[PDB]
């Protein structure tokens, strides 16, 4: 699986630990071995929700299966509560796109999952 | 929705309030409220558009429905006329991804629009 | 075509020409011209892959046609090969997500491709 966050918050609000947190929680949530689990975060940009620059999250995880939609309410819950925490963002301006991504369509060490 | 604009232009050639005006001319475009619309900048970044450096942008916009062929013409003359205004990218520069997501795929606030 | 790199290996060691490179190869992968083919590349990011933050980098390649079971491991051969020579990132630490588009869904110079 692969997990982004763009955020404006400021790099230095982000904790040194958060993606050795985020890897390990979406390994439990996902059920897959950390070891397949990526994970990228980008502060500062320029960003608004709402007309507003409070602080925001725009997020994707990408998943070969594992994508649905009992699994991505479970994965919003676990997902906005962590950047609440974390990161301060209030959860109604957090927006998380899930994509089940085809084996075929994953490239990784010089091939596809197919 | 979720408009994303990457480009090589410089961050100081990004006017003051253009995430201000996204916001509304695609709160218009689209008919969706303005507190649902997200935007996303990103300047100074090193692309390249046909083995060129000129100004160029690629962007992507994500809405749960108002996607299709003649709603995304209707975008692209809206989004690349602002970046030819705005931006002063060429608009045979632009290339615009279109993303009809399925509700249950968009995640918001510990749940999802489903 | 659109191809994107992200990756936490730094600036100064993405070599001179390599945007070049890329248009090239990915034109003669795709049977594309140059000319329609954008590159974009974002060096110095904070990412982890399998919990590490040894060099890693998350790609995504979108084209109108020319994705497939066969296609996408001719492309993610070249495509980690690429990244292995140039950016010394081991094929093991790189996705690269495949998109095939619909022409209805790009938009480019005022209009799309449907």
């Amino acid at each position: 699986p692969m997990f982004i966050v763009n955020t404006n918050v400021p790099r230095a609000s982000v904790p040194d630990g958060f993606l050795s947190e985020l890897t390990q929680q979406l390994a439990q949530a996902t059920g897959k071995p950390p070891q397949y689990i990526a994970v990228h975060v980008v502060p500062d940009q320029l960003m608004a929700f709402g007309g507003s620059s409070e602080p925001c999250a725009l997020c994707s995880l990408h998943s070969i299966g594992k994508i649905g939609g009992a699994q991505n309410r479970s994965y919003s819950k676990l997902l906005c509560g962590l950047l609440a925490e974390r990161l301060r963002i209030s959860p109604d301006r957090v927006y998380i796109n899930y994509y089940d991504m085809n084996a075929a369509n994953v490239g990784w060490n010089n091939s596809t999952f197919a």
